């Protein structure tokens, strides 16, 4: 079976760009990119449009990882596309299982990136008004949630 996952932030700027860049090298490492579809969307209006902030290109890159996303909301059809959602911090988990009640056929698992750490990291925080070290954790975060959420779901 082909499995889907579409990671989200308030902005998709800064976090789920890593998440999704991070996930997607995770699956391309192992061979099995063919049987994964997968995204990154933004709850808010705020950056639709643009690229990652230079910060996480950066941090990508320190990483040998690229990413040509361009930031995107998440839409009700999104809901019924994606088997798993998952999102960086509780507001977004909030706002996200609000929205999910207005589309009939929701499909989509909705849970916390972070609930997949070993290390229990369970929020994955906001670096936009922080520096590069904040990047560089959200990074080393997803490194590992997203190991672990593919151990249990491959």
């Amino acid at each position: 079976v082909t499995k889907s996952v579409l990671f989200v932030c308030l902005g998709n700027i800064c976090r789920s760009p890593i998440a999704e860049a991070v996930f997607r090298k995770l699956v391309t490492d192992q061979n099995i990119s063919d049987n994964w579809v997968i995204d990154s969307g933004a709850v808010s209006d705020y950056e639709v449009g643009r690229s990652p902030d230079p910060r996480a290109v950066s941090c990508l890159r320190n990483h040998g990882i690229n990413t040509a996303h361009k930031a995107r909301q998440v839409t009700k059809e999104d809901f019924v596309t994606f088997d798993y959602i998952l999102c960086m911090d509780e507001s977004n988990l909030r706002d996200l299982n609000r929205k999910s009640n207005q589309v009939k056929n929701c499909r989509a698992k909705i849970e916390l990136l972070g609930s997949y750490d070993p290390q229990k990291q369970l929020i994955i925080e906001d670096p936009y008004y922080g520096n590069d070290a904040d990047f560089e954790t959200v990074y080393q975060q997803c490194v590992r949630c997203c190991r672990a959420f593919l151990e249990k779901v491959r």
